[PDB]
């Protein structure tokens, strides 16, 4: 509406300097400006500006905004010369798309490496120096490095140093057939990172808040972030540097440089009131100090303030980083690229995939599969291909009902983004639900390969605990945290069970230990039909067929002890060998 103001910015930037300028605005001109910080605000801005609803001005790195021209969601913009001289013209170049300048350059972000000067005389300017410093600090009681291992923005400098790239620019355009994510020095960086978590130099589970927690409480020796994050380190009491990132393979690290930009809503009649706040009270000195006292913007586009905070050696080494990197593309195919790359670092540092197999899926997805949605549908199809697979395998078991509900769940989520769009489920939770399905699968996998040699209550608990997970996975009531906490219980349950007494060779043998004699029966009939059936003469077929009927009799018995089964399998793999003359 015309009276109130709403701005969408990210809850890691100076939103609490953007409220301030709101009150240096209401208390001046009779227009209140109360400022929001939605979650996922870059991926809801599509599905709500297609309904004529959105904040009055949207703030993000310039790389999404250009998809907001391929659906018209942003409005054209035009200031005067005494103002396009007031900022730097290369940031005007970031928001330009098809001539039509479609947003306001506020400031220029860049990931810069942050260390501890109390711990470290001088940081390792080369990335290979660092594993030799974690195994040193793996004695002092501290770590070496943590940063967000969950959004690909943070890994992309390493990947890019030896020559990973998003899209090759070629005499005017980016070539959307020439993606550089599965190239050679891509694989170098990704592989190099894998090892460090692997050698417990980092942890594959580190996210934003945990790494911001870690470096500031001061356990780990280093971190990496934008300038929005010095705020909470200014706020805590760690003595740092802010340096160039290390050089992996003698080449610098190359961060994707973001321009924090301010578009303007598509269907907005507030377009007049928008381009007033943004120039007079924010994009100035008085305004930029308030947003920068809160969460530093690094290098502010505004020549008058950039030249002030330029003496700041943290910003002079933010720039040193942002010139060794590359201003991102704003083309709409970026989104599809990021998510494609997001999946691979998740899937590598974890282990679900090898560095090469990841990057090749990531490349294919980037060159064509430009649907943020169709990528998820793929991951689920793989799960159900494997869920359906693990079903026939492990069934009649304590795990049938967790399996079959997950299968139903892998199919419920899939429509929720396709032709259904009813979505009993909230949007923030989609990705969390789907990644949790990977966590369900790995628990069905853990439980079938390590618990089957125990008392059935070990297998009872996990059986129930995986069903609890698929339930929260399917509950519209469960929020993103309600799920993650449930996912860490199923991981917590896997330790609890291993405490239980292993089965005892006199005990009534559990289905699982009868699941082992049954696999020998299937192996022996398959080997028998293949290498005996016509092959050797029937007198010896008969006196193997009996050892099957006998070995079946042992697992139709309910009162069979473990020991009575163990020695029955020895029979077959000495009676199938007896029938190998
Ligand atoms: O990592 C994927 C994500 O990266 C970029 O987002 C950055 C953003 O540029 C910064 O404003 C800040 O919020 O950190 C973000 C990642 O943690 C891209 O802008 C975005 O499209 C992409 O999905």
């Amino acid at each position: 509406e015309e009276g109130k103001l709403v701005i969408w910015i990210n809850g890691d930037k100076g939103y609490n300097g953007l409220a301030e300028v709101g009150k240096k605005f209401e208390k001046d001109t009779g227009i209140k400006v109360t400022v929001e910080h939605p979650d996922k605000l870059e991926e809801k801005f599509p599905q709500v500006a297609a309904t004529g609803d959105g904040p009055d001005i949207i703030f993000w790195a310039h790389d999404r905004f250009g998809g907001y021209a391929q659906s018209g969601l942003l409005a054209e913009i035009t200031p005067a010369a005494a103002f396009q001289d007031k900022l730097y013209p290369f940031t005007w170049d970031a928001v330009r798309y098809n001539g039509k300048l479609i947003a306001y350059p506020i400031a220029v972000e860049a990931l810069s490496l942050i260390y501890n000067k109390d711990l470290l005389p001088n940081p390792p300017k080369t990335w290979e120096e660092i594993p030799a410093l974690d195994k040193e600090l793996k004695a002092k009681g501290k770590s070496a490095l943590m940063f967000n291992l969950q959004e690909p923005y943070f890994t992309w400098p390493l990947i890019a140093a030896d020559g990973g790239y998003a899209f090759k620019y070629a005499a005017g355009k980016y070539d959307i057939k020439d993606v550089g994510v599965d190239n050679a020095g891509a694989k170098a960086g990704l592989t190099f990172l894998v090892d460090l978590i692997k050698n417990k130099h980092m942890n594959a589970d580190t996210d934003y808040s945990i790494a911001e927690a870690a470096f500031n409480k001061g356990e780990t020796a280093m971190t990496i972030n934008g300038p929005w994050a010095w705020s909470n380190i200014d706020t805590s009491a760690v003595n740092y540097g802010v340096t160039v990132l290390p050089t992996f393979k003698g080449q610098p690290s190359k961060p994707f440089v973001g321009v924090l930009s301010a578009g303007i809503n598509a269907a907005s009649p507030n377009k007049e009131l928008a381009k007033e706040f943004l120039e007079n009270y924010l994009l100035t000195d008085e305004g930029l100090e308030a947003v920068n006292k809160d969460k530093p913007l690094g290098a502010v586009a505004l020549k008058s303030y950039e030249e002030e905070l330029a003496k700041d050696p943290r910003i002079a080494a933010t720039m040193e980083n942002a010139q060794k990197g590359e201003i991102m593309p704003n083309i709409p195919q970026m989104s599809a690229f990021w998510y494609a790359v997001r999946t691979a670092v998740i899937n590598a540092a974890s282990g679900r995939q090898t560095v090469d197999a990841a990057l090749a899926a990531a490349q294919t997805n980037a060159v064509d599969s430009n649907n943020q949605a169709q990528q998820m549908a793929q991951k689920l199809d793989q799960d159900s291909i494997q869920l359906r697979n693990i079903k026939d395998n492990v069934q009649g078991t304590d795990y049938e009902k967790p399996v079959n509900e997950a299968i139903t769940s892998v199919e419920k989520l899939k429509t929720s983004l396709r032709a259904n769009s009813e979505t009993v489920y909230d949007l923030n939770s989609i990705g969390s639900r789907v990644e949790a399905l990977t966590d369900v699968i790995e628990a069905i996998t853990f439980s079938t390969q390590h618990l089957a040699n125990k008392v059935s209550q070990a297998n009872i608990d996990m059986g129930f605990g995986i069903t609890k997970l698929v339930i929260r996975i399917l509950d519209p009531f469960a929020s993103v945290d309600s799920i993650k906490a449930q996912v860490n219980d199923v991981k917590a349950l896997e330790q609890k069970v291993l405490t239980y007494p292993d089965l005892k060779p006199t005990d009534r043998a559990t289905i699982y230990t009868k699941s082992k004699l049954d696999k020998e029966i299937w192996n022996t009939r398959f080997t028998r039909d293949k290498k005996v059936l016509n092959v050797k003469e029937f007198k010896v077929y008969n006196t193997l067929n009996k050892a099957i009927t006998h070995a079946v009799g042992v697992q139709l018995n309910p009162n069979v002890t473990v020991q009575q089964v163990d020695q029955e399998i020895v029979t077959l793999q000495a009676a199938l060998q007896t029938a190998l003359k």
